[PDB]
């Protein structure tokens, strides 16, 4: 019965409201590179969601056969920021809009849940949404111990909305945030934003996989009833 009990929707931010993982994952594949080191396009998309020590890491120990040292993880973070920054600005996500705007209309109350710190991008979700979020209804790296995977973050957005999980849904893109909302035992639409395949999605615990936000917003109303 989930239009009865649905309170809340839980977004995601990158690669969900913003369209900026082309330009995550071409920055890290490009920094990587300069370095000698393979990190794939595909491959940066995997990791999103895992810290910048721990994508630098799982290089390193595949391709050095070690660890790198916080100088070159701190240095190789400069990089990839310096290199991300260079790029035009993230736009928002086609369908984005959309779609906060169709959830509204219906009473729900939108929600970010992010593992970004990085203020940058942060700073813009008022002003790119005006009146869609509100400041106490978000849930970013900086409220939180664990990132996602770890379901802390949308374990969090519930007890700030004072929801329950049966009284939310999750949108997500990425395989690791796709885990951590179904761990968090909310369920979990993925939105295949980018190049993965939509099984791995489906694999890490989506209940129901959408090529995009714009189709997503078009199916709204099949998932409702
Ligand atoms: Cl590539
Ligand atoms: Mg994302
Ligand atoms: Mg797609």
């Amino acid at each position: 019965h989930m239009r009865k009990k649905l309170k809340a929707v839980l977004f995601d931010m990158n690669g969900v409201l913003f369209n900026s993982m082309p330009y995550h994952s071409e920055a890290w594949h490009q920094v990587m590179k300069t370095h000698g080191l393979d990190l794939s396009r595909e491959e940066a998309y995997m990791h999103e969601g895992r810290t910048g020590a721990s994508t630098i890491n799982i290089v390193f120990q595949r391709e050095l056969g070690k660890e790198a040292t916080q100088e070159e993880i701190e240095s190789i973070y400069h990089e990839k920021s310096i290199l991300f920054n260079s790029y035009p600005e993230a736009e928002r996500m086609p369908g984005a809009w959309e779609l906060l705007q169709k959830v509204k209309s219906e009473g729900l109350t939108p929600m970010v849940v992010t593992g970004s710190g990085q203020l940058s991008l942060l700073e813009r979700l008022e002003h790119n949404f005006p009146g869609m979020f509100h400041k106490e209804l978000m849930v970013t790296a900086f409220d939180v111990k664990y990132g996602k995977p770890n379901p802390e973050p949308y374990l969090m957005a519930l007890k700030k909305g004072g929801l329950k999980a049966d009284e939310a849904v999750v949108i997500e893109n990425a395989p690791l945030g796709v885990e951590a909302g179904h761990k968090a035992g909310i369920f979990t639409i993925a939105v295949n934003t980018g190049p993965l395949d939509g099984q791995v999605l489906l694999d890490a615990g989506a209940d129901l996989l959408f090529p995009s936000m714009q189709t997503l917003c078009d199916s709204w109303d099949t998932i409702m009833l």
